[PDB]
Protein backbone atom coordinates (compact mmCIF):
# COMPACT_ATOMS: atom_id res chain seq x y z
CA UNK A 1 0.00 0.00 0.00
CA UNK A 2 1.34 3.48 -1.01
CA UNK A 3 2.01 6.59 1.27
CA UNK A 4 -1.47 8.25 0.77
CA UNK A 5 -3.37 5.39 1.10
CA UNK A 6 -1.66 4.48 4.11
CA UNK A 7 -2.07 8.47 5.62
CA UNK A 8 -5.93 8.97 4.93
CA UNK A 9 -6.57 5.71 6.05
CA UNK A 10 -4.83 5.89 9.63
CA UNK A 11 -6.24 9.98 9.72
CA UNK A 12 -9.23 7.52 9.91
CA UNK A 13 -8.63 4.60 12.34
CA UNK A 14 -6.85 7.29 15.09
CA UNK A 15 -8.36 10.55 14.45
CA UNK A 16 -11.48 11.29 12.03
CA UNK A 17 -14.75 9.77 14.12
CA UNK A 18 -18.23 9.14 13.55
CA UNK A 19 -20.61 11.30 15.30
CA UNK A 20 -24.06 12.36 16.24
CA UNK A 21 -25.24 15.47 17.50
CA UNK A 22 -29.40 16.88 17.52
CA UNK A 23 -28.37 18.45 14.14
CA UNK A 24 -27.83 14.89 12.44
CA UNK A 25 -24.83 12.67 11.49
CA UNK A 26 -20.93 14.55 11.08
CA UNK A 27 -17.65 13.67 10.65
CA UNK A 28 -15.30 14.81 13.65
CA UNK A 29 -11.69 15.69 13.83
CA UNK A 30 -9.67 14.83 16.88
CA UNK A 31 -6.89 16.75 16.93
CA UNK A 32 -4.47 16.52 19.78
CA UNK A 33 -5.01 15.45 23.64
CA UNK A 34 -8.99 15.55 24.25
CA UNK A 35 -9.53 18.32 21.55
CA UNK A 36 -11.43 17.80 18.52
CA UNK A 37 -13.10 20.21 15.90
CA UNK A 38 -16.92 19.97 14.20
CA UNK A 39 -18.85 22.19 11.97
CA UNK A 40 -20.28 24.66 13.88
CA UNK A 41 -23.61 24.37 12.40
CA UNK A 42 -23.59 20.69 14.47
CA UNK A 43 -24.26 22.24 17.49
CA UNK A 44 -22.70 20.19 19.97
CA UNK A 45 -24.70 20.10 23.31
CA UNK A 46 -23.57 18.61 27.08
CA UNK A 47 -22.96 15.03 24.84
CA UNK A 48 -22.15 14.17 21.93
CA UNK A 49 -22.85 10.28 20.47
CA UNK A 50 -18.98 9.12 19.52
CA UNK A 51 -19.27 5.85 17.27
CA UNK A 52 -20.39 3.79 20.01
CA UNK A 53 -21.10 5.82 22.99
CA UNK A 54 -22.05 9.10 24.01
CA UNK A 55 -18.87 11.57 25.55
CA UNK A 56 -19.90 14.28 27.67
CA UNK A 57 -18.12 17.37 26.24
CA UNK A 58 -16.36 19.98 29.03
CA UNK A 59 -16.12 22.89 26.76
CA UNK A 60 -16.86 24.54 23.35
CA UNK A 61 -15.51 26.99 21.83
CA UNK A 62 -16.95 28.83 18.31
CA UNK A 63 -14.35 30.39 16.32
CA UNK A 64 -14.34 34.19 15.03
CA UNK A 65 -12.29 35.88 13.28
CA UNK A 66 -10.84 39.43 15.04
CA UNK A 67 -14.31 41.18 12.90
CA UNK A 68 -16.39 39.07 14.79
CA UNK A 69 -17.26 37.13 11.50
CA UNK A 70 -17.83 33.61 11.76
CA UNK A 71 -15.54 31.13 11.11
CA UNK A 72 -18.11 27.74 11.15
CA UNK A 73 -15.58 25.61 13.33
CA UNK A 74 -16.28 24.40 17.00
CA UNK A 75 -13.28 23.20 19.12
CA UNK A 76 -14.44 20.70 21.63
CA UNK A 77 -12.91 19.63 25.13
CA UNK A 78 -14.35 15.81 25.41
CA UNK A 79 -14.31 13.73 28.48
CA UNK A 80 -12.71 10.68 27.32
CA UNK A 81 -10.13 8.13 28.42
CA UNK A 82 -7.84 8.49 25.30
CA UNK A 83 -5.63 11.20 24.17
CA UNK A 84 -5.73 11.41 20.35
CA UNK A 85 -2.74 10.98 18.73
CA UNK A 86 -1.50 14.76 17.82
CA UNK A 87 -1.97 15.86 14.62
CA UNK A 88 -0.92 19.58 14.28
CA UNK A 89 2.01 19.30 12.46
CA UNK A 90 0.07 18.33 9.91
CA UNK A 91 -2.00 21.31 10.02
CA UNK A 92 -0.24 23.89 8.37
CA UNK A 93 0.41 27.45 9.90
CA UNK A 94 -2.09 29.55 7.26
CA UNK A 95 -4.22 28.83 5.45
CA UNK A 96 -3.13 26.24 2.71
CA UNK A 97 -4.17 25.66 -0.70
CA UNK A 98 -3.60 22.13 -2.56
CA UNK A 99 -3.69 20.40 -5.55
CA UNK A 100 -5.47 16.93 -5.96
CA UNK A 101 -7.15 16.91 -2.28
CA UNK A 102 -9.43 14.16 -1.31
CA UNK A 103 -12.08 14.59 1.44
CA UNK A 104 -12.06 12.44 4.16
CA UNK A 105 -15.57 11.40 5.81
CA UNK A 106 -16.58 9.16 8.19
CA UNK A 107 -19.98 9.05 9.16
CA UNK A 108 -22.46 5.65 10.28
CA UNK A 109 -24.60 6.18 6.99
CA UNK A 110 -20.86 7.39 5.08
CA UNK A 111 -17.90 5.35 6.87
CA UNK A 112 -14.32 5.62 5.38
CA UNK A 113 -15.58 7.43 2.39
CA UNK A 114 -13.29 9.04 0.16
CA UNK A 115 -13.83 11.81 -2.34
CA UNK A 116 -12.03 13.33 -5.09
CA UNK A 117 -12.68 17.30 -4.82
CA UNK A 118 -9.31 17.83 -6.51
CA UNK A 119 -8.03 21.25 -6.29
CA UNK A 120 -8.57 23.32 -3.30
CA UNK A 121 -8.53 26.89 -3.44
CA UNK A 122 -8.60 29.97 -1.37
CA UNK A 123 -12.33 31.41 -1.27
CA UNK A 124 -12.85 33.69 1.48
CA UNK A 125 -16.12 34.92 1.84
CA UNK A 126 -19.12 32.88 2.13
CA UNK A 127 -22.78 33.21 2.77
CA UNK A 128 -23.67 29.43 4.41
CA UNK A 129 -27.16 29.38 4.88
CA UNK A 130 -27.63 33.33 5.78
CA UNK A 131 -24.73 32.85 8.19
CA UNK A 132 -21.90 35.15 7.07
CA UNK A 133 -18.73 32.89 7.58
CA UNK A 134 -14.52 34.19 6.32
CA UNK A 135 -11.17 31.96 5.44
CA UNK A 136 -12.98 29.58 3.25
CA UNK A 137 -11.73 27.19 0.30
CA UNK A 138 -13.15 25.95 -2.23
CA UNK A 139 -13.33 23.18 -4.64
CA UNK A 140 -14.88 22.07 -7.79
CA UNK A 141 -16.74 19.25 -6.67
CA UNK A 142 -20.24 18.93 -5.63
CA UNK A 143 -20.04 17.75 -2.16
CA UNK A 144 -23.67 16.59 -0.65
CA UNK A 145 -25.71 16.55 2.57
CA UNK A 146 -24.00 14.41 5.18
CA UNK A 147 -20.34 15.13 4.39
CA UNK A 148 -20.07 18.12 7.08
CA UNK A 149 -16.80 17.70 9.04
CA UNK A 150 -15.10 15.84 6.29
CA UNK A 151 -11.49 16.05 6.42
CA UNK A 152 -9.84 17.36 3.30
CA UNK A 153 -6.27 16.15 2.96
CA UNK A 154 -3.36 15.82 0.46
CA UNK A 155 -0.25 14.53 0.95
CA UNK A 156 0.40 14.02 4.68
CA UNK A 157 -1.51 17.96 5.42
CA UNK A 158 -4.92 18.23 7.37
CA UNK A 159 -6.34 21.73 5.75
CA UNK A 160 -9.80 21.78 6.16
CA UNK A 161 -13.03 21.05 7.14
CA UNK A 162 -16.24 20.78 4.98
CA UNK A 163 -18.82 22.83 5.58
CA UNK A 164 -20.93 23.50 2.47
CA UNK A 165 -21.91 23.31 -1.46
CA UNK A 166 -23.99 24.82 -3.64
CA UNK A 167 -24.36 21.44 -5.92
CA UNK A 168 -21.25 22.33 -8.29
CA UNK A 169 -19.05 23.07 -5.35
CA UNK A 170 -17.88 22.38 -2.18
CA UNK A 171 -16.49 24.90 0.61
CA UNK A 172 -14.70 23.94 3.82
CA UNK A 173 -13.29 26.19 6.75
CA UNK A 174 -10.03 26.37 6.21
CA UNK A 175 -7.48 25.01 8.93
CA UNK A 176 -4.72 26.54 10.39
CA UNK A 177 -2.08 24.98 13.46
CA UNK A 178 -2.56 28.10 15.77
CA UNK A 179 -6.61 27.22 15.95
CA UNK A 180 -5.15 24.22 18.27
CA UNK A 181 -2.44 25.99 20.59
C1 LIG B 1 -23.25 19.54 5.46
C2 LIG B 1 -24.26 19.56 6.61
C3 LIG B 1 -25.56 18.79 6.34
O1 LIG B 1 -25.73 17.97 5.41
O2 LIG B 1 -26.64 19.06 7.30
C4 LIG B 1 -28.02 18.73 7.08
C5 LIG B 1 -28.51 19.19 5.70
C6 LIG B 1 -23.83 20.32 4.26
C7 LIG B 1 -23.00 20.16 3.00
C8 LIG B 1 -23.68 20.78 1.79
C9 LIG B 1 -25.12 20.36 1.62
C10 LIG B 1 -25.36 20.50 0.12
N1 LIG B 1 -24.01 20.31 -0.39
C11 LIG B 1 -23.07 20.32 0.50
O3 LIG B 1 -21.92 19.99 0.30
N2 LIG B 1 -23.76 21.73 4.67
C12 LIG B 1 -24.90 22.41 4.96
O4 LIG B 1 -26.01 21.92 4.89
C13 LIG B 1 -24.74 23.83 5.45
C14 LIG B 1 -25.58 24.73 4.58
C15 LIG B 1 -25.12 23.75 6.92
C16 LIG B 1 -25.34 25.09 7.61
C17 LIG B 1 -26.60 25.40 8.19
C18 LIG B 1 -26.84 26.62 8.86
C19 LIG B 1 -25.80 27.55 8.95
C20 LIG B 1 -24.55 27.25 8.39
C21 LIG B 1 -24.31 26.03 7.72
Amino acid sequence: MGPSLDFALSLLRRNVRQVQTDQGHFTMLGVRDRLAVLPRHSQPGKTIWIEHKLVNILDAVELVDEQGVNLELTLITLDTNEKFRDITKFIPENISTASDATLVINTEHMPSMFVPVGDVVQYGFLNLSGKPTHRTMMYNFPTKAGQCGGVVTSVGKVIGIHIGGNGRQGFCAGLKRSYFA
